[PDB]
């Protein structure tokens, strides 16, 4: 049996496993280039199935700067496995960056407003397509070589609380838990935390609208949008386009910014 992903590629390191996948990083032989290449393990029910196929499928479709790139998909029966090619990104994800930014120094407004921005462009343009994340997080948030902001669906396992209510009690949802994600994922670009019990205290308090004092003096138009996207109520929440058209995201720059 030849072996489509051994033939074709040769294999760098592995970067880590979660959920049905494992994700390598390896050459393709052809081209030269580096690749991260997703190795999912197609489950024996098929329901779960049906989702896999239609969601890679679904994927293949899209194109966009904030996005994951795109190469290949295939299937190799030696057990099935579904294998997915995409763009490689930096090894350190979003939340690896606000673990090596600790102080306020490190988070200056423009900067995180500026990823923000790209993040939240991103949940617009799925949503625009008629498509939505449902498990947005810092962790499924990585950078290009040169800085750009890729959403994707990761699945690197090494968390609930960037879940909306609605989806953390099993009811129906909407394109909004997006939403909900976004206004957590502002919070902590804006406010660098010292230890993983202070984040998780911190978190927890601004899901049900408790915020740091200092945030709100400090950030005062920031915690009004946050306050509205972390809305109990999904249809008070406000569109990703109303988020991306505010005021405190007109002309972002700090030095070192590109062009
Ligand atoms: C440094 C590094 C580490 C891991 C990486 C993983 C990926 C990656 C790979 C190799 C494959 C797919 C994705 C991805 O984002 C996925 C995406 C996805 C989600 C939103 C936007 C774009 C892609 N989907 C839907 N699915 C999926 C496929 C089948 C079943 C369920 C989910 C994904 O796996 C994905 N992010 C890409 C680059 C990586 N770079």
């Amino acid at each position: 049996y030849i072996s489509r992903y051994l033939t074709d590629f040769e294999p760098i390191q592995c970067l880590g496993r979660g959920g049905f996948g494992v994700v390598f990083e390896a050459k393709n032989k052809v081209d030269d280039c580096n690749y991260a290449i997703k190795r999912i393990r197609l489950p024996n029910r098929e329901l779960a199935r049906e989702k896999v196929m239609r969601e890679v499928k679904a994927l293949a479709k899209l194109e966009h700067p904030g996005i994951v790139r795109y190469f290949n998909a295939w299937l190799e029966a030696p057990k099935v496995y579904l294998y997915i090619q995409m763009q490689l990104c930096r090894k350190e994800n979003l939340k690896d960056w606000m673990n090596g930014r600790c102080t306020i120094e490190e988070r200056e407004r423009s900067v995180c407003l500026h990823i923000f921005l790209q993040i939240a462009e991103a949940v617009e343009f799925l949503h625009s397509k008629g498509l939505m994340h449902r498990n947005l997080k810092p962790s499924n948030i990585f950078f290009t070589m040169d800085d750009v902001v890729k959403v994707g669906d990761f699945g690197l396992v090494t968390t609930k609380l960037y879940m909306s209510p609605e989806q953390i009690h099993g009811n129906s949802y909407s394109h909004k838990v997006d939403i909900f994600s976004l206004g957590l994922i502002l919070f902590e670009l804006l406010y660098p935390f010292s230890t993983q019990m202070e984040r998780v205290r911190t978190l927890t308090d601004v899901r049900n609208l408790k915020f740091p004092p200092l945030f709100t003096q400090k950030y005062p138009c920031e915690y009004v949008m946050v306050q509205d996207m972390l809305s109990p109520s999904p249809m008070e929440r406000p569109e990703a386009i109303n988020i991306i058209e505010n005021a405190v995201f007109e002309d972002l720059d700090f030095p070192g910014k590109t062009v």
